[PDB]
């Protein structure tokens, strides 16, 4: 049977990889289909029949099975700028994820919070792995989170005002008949039995 | 003042942080706001005046300026096929992108041209960087164009049945009225400065 998946987009890059790896590894032949974006696009995607299992990032509201799967944290990242407390002062452009979820909101609460004053707004770009090239390429600081992150070329957790580190849930979503459905629980069970660790 | 970008994916991510690099760094401060998807979603974005300029793969009809910016080539790649004549039988599973765009269409007709048969419909995604991370990870093979790959990680030339590779065409687009905005001109400057490297 054919799993069709909703999965946010920074996970479908990068965390989703492994994962399908492992299950069509122990499952040849089994068919996958894939949309990507935003959590919202894919909630709504979920919501509306389109797939079995969403992977929805931040807080969803959902009335079916919902499972945590995991959570990672925001770093800031710049080639030049060692020293989060540096941004306050920078003149480096700040190139800033927005969308509809509450990311961008998030990070300007902490900037507010932080620094007691606002980021100048210079580039907007509207997905993540976009601002994560565009900071690789030294033009300006990144905030991404640690799951879109590796051995790549500086990395600055962010803390709140009580020293700690925000802070964002991932989830899998669905309806309970897609849960009967057999090749989504070989999907859920590759999930859950890769995440032992 | 504020550039409003409309660009497809795989443009957005491989080659425009080149250029916004050099815009940045020869106009600091200079605002620019990006949207990212699918060429039909830009395209239908500039349409709608949502944005200054889009960049735009395929062929796409317009009533307003046009400018041929480059060419890409079809590339199969994969991490343990060498010879793309074994395609045709490997079962290994074919990771293939899909969108409303040809660029499915066209690798279908090539393929049914090559191997005079049909590709196994296994796994169905809708990001070309997705396909390419999923190839990455030894899942199966990708059909990529060659503005997504580097001295990476297995590479064989899409060539029609008279040995011609195969490309992919990417237009810059904008009606008048854009193209008279001295930071659109300032961009298209960058623009036609880094087509020549
Ligand atoms: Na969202
Ligand atoms: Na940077
Ligand atoms: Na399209
Ligand atoms: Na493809």
């Amino acid at each position: 049977g054919t799993l069709k998946l909703a999965v946010a987009s920074i996970i479908g890059q990068h965390w989703l990889p492994k994962v399908l790896k492992t299950y069509v590894e122990r499952y040849p032949n089994a068919k996958v289909s894939l949309i990507t974006g935003w959590s919202s696009e894919m909630l709504k995607s979920l919501y509306e029949d389109q797939v079995h299992i969403g992977i929805i990032r931040g807080n969803p509201e959902w009335k079916g099975r919902k499972d945590y799967l995991m959570t990672d944290h925001l770093y800031l990242v710049d080639t030049e700028i060692s020293c989060i407390d540096d941004i306050a002062h920078t003149d480096r452009p700040f190139i800033q994820f927005k969308s509809d979820s509450t990311y961008f909101q998030e990070i300007q609460h902490w900037w507010h919070q932080k620094f007691k004053t606002s980021p100048k707004q210079t580039i907007l770009v509207d997905q993540i792995e976009t601002c994560k090239q565009m900071a690789l390429h030294g033009i300006g600081y990144a905030i991404l989170p640690s799951v879109t992150l590796e051995e790549e070329d500086n990395k600055m957790p962010l803390l709140d005002t009580k020293d700690h580190p925000i802070g964002r849930d991932t989830w899998l979503l669905g309806y309970e008949p897609a849960f009967e459905l057999k090749q989504v629980q070989a999907f859920v069970s590759v999930i859950k039995d890769m995440l032992k660790q």
